[PDB]
RNA sequence: GGACGUACGUUU
RNA sequence: CGACGUACGUCC
């Protein structure tokens, strides 16, 4: 409530009337600057006038947060707060809503949406747009799309009344820039793409910051992993008994996806296990039968092979028995979905492949020494100070609960009380404040930034265990861009004001330019009538000529026959988007097929099954090829829209 | 469902 | 120096 000259010092370059990339470090500090900066901006209009801040929040959680910070502070001023979330903007008028408010915090996506229909047509309604975290400012992000749309209206010659660019931010960033040059470069095409010619960082009030700044301390564990590996060839044994038993239906196997040779337990022989299920999904065998059931058995050996593949990844990071668990788990699941002669022979030959695997598991002197030496630092640490709540960092959805049960079935601990966030005494996280002085990032490669929120000083340590030193040095020069960057923008402070604007304002030039080249035609509407065929089973779904656009970006059909083509399940997370309800997914209505087809909502008042192209293979009937694509905006063909006229 | 970003990896 | 695959996170 009281300002202080750390708050106060950032501010004053936003209130002489320019915009500003302001990076403060403390959550509450970027609170209190945007507080002190709206006040300053609508305190300074006199009579008659009144101004329109905008405040650009990412996130739901940050944007609630905001809102009720403002709403709390604007108060007895006479300032009237609102808010436009997703769950909010259905059917509502935006623009009243903007025209009656002065401090809406609508979110960037919201303003995006609404320029790209019409409602608000020129940003001149408003007068300070404070961004938060304004370092995604980057490409084709919401900020980004705004700024674009902004420095549009500013360099096509009708610059009216253009509001601030007010940025705040923690770090600037550096990207893959690597000398000093390309770092400076980066930095200022940033200040260029959200149009400011001034940083707001501290140089005469450090200590303030230093007194909390969370300035934690790295303890780089570069270990080793397992040698004797019973699981591992027990399951390339398993691996490669499947690849050569579907190598009996398709002998061109090996020529379907050609980079290097592959090795089982790899993200490159993930990669080539996708190419391969790609290029086996694009069979023509005239028998039309014969060719069906050829896709779907390649199709389940080459699920089968990505499921072992990624227990292989889980075994080689997590202990040896979460792997065993988690494809027992997939096992359990493809079981209760069909029985064919492929299930049946492969669900058959694991059952007899996991007597030894259970006895190979369930053996101690196979534990993986990177979860020996976390545990070991763990109880270390523990019993160095027994009040150090921690974070674990964890890359996969599947380790961050693979490690949950081991801590929850670790003997050697008992203190640990699982936290998982993807009576709380380790926090077992996968991505994200004032708490947890204890990092230990996992195999997990900013990503441990903690200092957007609230923080403290004083006790913080940052240990990274992984297998391959490459992830040390990456880190090291990852250090290495930090300190740069604090250079840049010390330069920055240095440069004069005019010449650095006059800079900036070609980048943007440049910019605009690459854009207006960078403008794709209207693609060639395709007059024929293609036929869209299931993934796995290659079944006829529908045609294009049933398949209509609601709002250009969701694709439905209108057949009545294809509503028998399909079966509903209840969705795991119904949730609201836009002008949908999410109620149910849709799968395919085939004997084992069961294939994910897509997922049933209700538009206004219609039931549609809003399919997804992904999981469709695209057969013409003229030509004959069978096309696969990937995103709807890749499929060109006679995007009829949805006329309500009809069902 | 669609868009966006990040990380890893493969390639002309 | 562009596309591609995966994982993660966000948004509408
Ligand atoms: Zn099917």
């Amino acid at each position: 409530f009281k300002p202080r000259n750390y708050q106060l010092e950032l501010a004053l370059p936003a209130m002489k009337g320019k915009n500003t990339i302001i990076c403060a470090p403390t959550g509450c500090g970027k609170t209190f600057v945007s507080l002190l900066i709206c006040e300053h901006h609508l305190k300074k209009f006199p009579q008659g006038q009144k101004g329109k801040v905008v405040f650009f929040a990412n996130q739901i959680p940050v944007y609630e947060q905001q809102k009720s910070v403002f709403s709390k502070y604007f108060e007895r001023h006479g300032y009237r707060v609102t808010g436009i979330s997703g769950a909010t903007a259905e059917n509502v008028p935006v623009e009243q809503i903007v025209e009656n408010n002065d401090i809406i915090i609508l979110t960037p996506q919201i303003l995006v949406n609404n320029l790209k229909k019409g409602t608000i047509p020129s940003l001149s309604i408003f007068t300070l747009m404070i961004f938060d975290e304004c370092h995604n400012t980057s490409k084709q992000h919401p900020y980004n799309m705004i700024m674009f749309n902004y420095l549009d209206q500013k360099l096509g010659g009708s610059s009216g009344p253009l509001p601030q660019v007010i940025g705040l931010t923690a770090s600037v960033g550096v990207g893959d820039a690597k000398n000093t040059d390309e770092a400076l470069d980066y930095i200022c095409k940033l200040c260029a793409s959200l149009d400011a010619s001034v940083i707001a960082t501290v140089k005469h009030n450090l200590e303030e910051l230093e007194q909390v700044v969370y300035k934690p301390q790295k303890f780089f564990r570069k270990v080793e992993s397992r040698i004797s590996d019973k699981f591992k060839y027990i399951i390339a044994q398993l691996m490669r008994d499947t690849e050569s038993l579907a190598k009996r239906i398709c002998k061109d196997l090996e020529n379907l996806s050609q980079i290097q040779n592959r090795e089982f337990g790899t993200q490159k022989y993930e990669q080539w296990i996708v190419t391969v299920q790609k290029a086996c999904m694009v069979f023509q065998m005239p028998d039309k039968d014969e060719e069906s059931r050829i896709c779907k058995a390649l199709f389940l050996y080459t699920s089968h092979l990505r499921k072992y593949n990624d227990a292989l990844i889980i075994s080689e990071h997590a202990r040896m028995k979460d792997a065993l668990d988690y494809l027992k788990d997939f096992f359990s699941n493809v079981r209760a979905a069909g029985f064919d002669e492929i299930e049946q022979d492969l669900t058959q030959r694991f059952e007899e492949k996991l007597q030894e695997l259970e006895s190979v598991s369930r053996d101690p002197s196979n534990e993986n020494p990177k979860l020996e030496d976390l545990c070991f630092i763990l109880q270390e640490e523990y019993h160095l100070n027994p009040e150090t709540i921690t974070i674990l960092f964890v890359k996969t959805r599947a380790l961050v609960d693979a490690l949950k049960n081991w801590i929850e079935g670790n003997p050697k601990l008992s203190f640990l009380k699982p936290g998982i966030l993807t009576d709380h005494n380790i926090l077992i996280a996968t991505s994200v404040i004032a708490q947890c002085n204890l990092v230990i990032l996992y195999e997990y490669v900013i990503k441990m930034i903690q200092t957007r929120g609230r923080g403290r000083a004083r006790g913080s340590k940052c240990f990274l265990l992984t297998s391959n030193a490459g992830v040390i040095e990456k880190e090291q020069i990852n250090m290495y861009k930090e300190k740069m960057m604090n250079d840049s923008i010390l330069r920055l402070q240095t440069w004069d004001e005019a010449v650095f604007r006059e800079k900036i304002l070609h980048i943007q030039t440049h910019e605009k330019f690459i854009r207006d080249s960078q403008e794709k035609p209207k693609p060639v509407p395709d007059k024929e009538n293609k036929k869209l065929l299931c993934r796995k089973c290659k079944a006829l779904a529908c045609y294009t000529a049933d398949v209509r656009v609601i709002e250009e970006c969701h694709y439905t059909v209108l057949g009545d026959a294809f509503k028998e083509c399909f079966v509903s399940r209840p969705h795991p997370k119904p949730k609201q988007f836009s002008s949908f309800e999410k109620r149910a997914k849709i799968f395919c209505a085939r004997q084992n097929c069961s294939h994910d087809w897509g997922i049933h909502v209700k538009y206004k008042t219609f039931e549609i099954p809003v399919i997804k192209i992904e999981s469709f293979v695209v057969e013409d009937i003229a030509t004959g090829v069978q096309t696969l694509y990937s995103k709807w905006k890749d499929f060109h063909f006679e995007k009829i829209p949805f006329d309500p006229a009809e069902m």
